RNA sequence: CCC
């Protein structure tokens, strides 16, 4: 192919509504783990899309570098739409013909992409749509949708309006209420500024009512019940779904995560076992049982004061070494996995393993691209190692400030503070010139609009160190406020 | 998927 028809090639592909289109990169996710869960959920989440699921994977193989792998996916999408989506087969093969017109471009096939183009251009042409190269319809908003989701934290927003541009069409569609409840039910827990939230209580109402023989979409209506403080009536949700599926890893999953809530750890650790002999590489199964074992430990620590002897002593360790297990298990089947991460290094610090700690911290520390909040909470969680572990005062004020100027509206924003506030003044004590704890108490002071005290603050911190950057800047912001 |  001449390079100019080329230029027109990739002109095209860039119109296209799929997922090379859609900004989903690969830094965002383990591929491993997501190659992986798709190809689970394809065998044990039976009432998602196969075919999402298929061209889905078919861009995940792609990212792997595996593009030869990328079209057996796209194949078995297109064997899908014979299957499934025979009455409506066109339209419903645009985003596969859309991911083999990429691939095949990747592969530097141009001639064999062209063909897919064309085929797509034909369609919507076909179909009255406004725009060359793509028809925007609900079933293609749903299937972007839950592939941002997959994509994790920082497209939780975009999954959202992606479901509710697909309402907006079909707004008591059963398949388009799951995936916006649950990106809502997720968007409860994410960036809280304070307690968790109850967006999804209505929304999770409407997706089970519109899918009555669905035990996935029930287990968050009980979930979310109980984080309202109606326990009693998630139980029951919780206690009939268990009635109705046995064996279902994303269904038990939840449930345990529901009993272990309520402190019935034996209960959520039985369903965690029955849901591991389906899929015993889980990450999320594995961190679930160390949230278990971890929770049985710190019963028996706070039973014996934080001194258990004898027999206690035994069962604290086997149970600290359990935690630690399945923690790493968790964080070696995901890498992405910020708060494996954290509970691993908690528990080996937890066990005086410090050098252990040290090692998952630092990586954790190192994690470029998984969302702010969890950034924010890795410095919290080492600034407390610091503080009370290390007894590095310092360090741990280093990274307590880390935390807020990487979130500093969240639920451990006091925590975060006061403890800057005590430390500070602390060393202040010592040190009146401590350049470090004058600059931590300006900080501190302007999150909480003292201007004039954070002002004078700096103003000391600059004194000792006046060509200081950082705090020549907080000055002249503290000056230009309104 | 911590709290
Ligand atoms: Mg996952």
């Amino acid at each position: 192919m001449s390079e100019i028809r080329k230029d027109t090639l990739k002109a095209i592909l860039l119109e296209l509504e799929c997922h090379f289109t859609w900004n989903l990169l690969k830094e965002d996710i383990d591929l491993f783990e997501v190659e992986d869960t798709i190809g689970q959920q394809l065998e044990f989440l039976t009432t998602k899309s196969r075919l999402a699921l298929y061209n889905l994977l078919a861009y995940v193989k792609h990212l792997k570098g595996q593009n030869k792998d990328a079209l057996e996916c796209l194949e078995q999408a297109e064997e899908i739409i014979q299957q499934e989506h025979s009455d409506k087969e066109e339209v419903r093969s645009l985003v596969t013909w859309g991911n083999y017109a990429w691939v095949y471009y990747h592969m530097d096939q141009l001639e064999e992409a062209q063909k897919y183009t064309g085929k797509i251009g034909n369609v919507c042409k076909k179909l009255s749509s406004p725009s060359n190269y793509k028809l925007e319809c609900p079933e293609t908003d749903c299937e972007k949708g839950w592939a941002l989701l997959k994509f994790g934290g920082k497209y939780y927003q975009k999954a959202k309006a992606a479901f509710e541009k697909a309402l907006e069409v079909e707004p008591d569609n059963p398949e388009f209420n799951i995936g916006y409840a649950i990106t809502v039910y997720r968007l409860d827990d994410s960036d809280r500024e304070g307690s968790v939230k109850s967006f999804s209580l209505g929304p999770l109402r409407k997706a089970v009512t519109l899918n009555p023989d669905n035990s996935y979409i029930k287990v968050f209506l009980a979930l979310k019940l109980q984080d309202v403080h109606a326990e009693a009536e998630g139980e029951k949700y919780i206690e009939e779904i268990l009635d109705q599926i046995s064996s279902q890893p994303y269904v038990l999953r939840y449930a345990a995560k529901f009993y272990r809530r309520k402190n019935s750890w034996n209960k959520a650790l039985e369903l965690l076992k029955k849901a591991l002999e389906v899929t015993p590489t889980s990450s999320f199964l594995h961190h679930q049982m160390g949230l278990c074992y971890r929770a049985q430990m710190i019963q028996i620590k706070k039973a014996t004061h934080n001194r258990p002897k004898g027999k206690d002593k035994l069962k604290v360790d086997e149970l600290i070494s359990s935690a630690i297990f399945h923690f790493k298990a968790a964080m070696e089947r995901d890498s992405m996995f910020a708060f494996a991460y954290t509970d691993l290094a908690n528990m080996y610090a937890e066990g005086g393993q410090y050098s252990n700690a040290e090692d998952i911290f630092r990586k954790a520390l190192r994690l470029e691209n998984i969302t702010d909040d969890h950034k924010h909470q890795i410095h919290y969680h080492y600034g407390r190692f610091q503080e009370f572990h290390r007894k590095s005062e310092n360090t741990a004020i280093h990274h307590y400030l880390e935390a807020l100027k990487v979130k500093d509206r969240s639920p451990l924003r006091t925590k975060l503070t006061s403890a800057l506030k005590k430390l500070s003044t602390k060393r202040l004590c010592h040190n009146a010139l401590d350049v470090q704890s004058l600059s931590a108490l300006g900080f501190v002071y302007k999150l909480e609009g003292e201007k004039r005290q954070a002002a004078e603050y700096y103003e000391k911190a600059q004194k000792i160190d006046p060509e200081n950057a950082e705090f020549l800047t907080a000055l002249c912001e503290l000056r230009l406020s309104i």
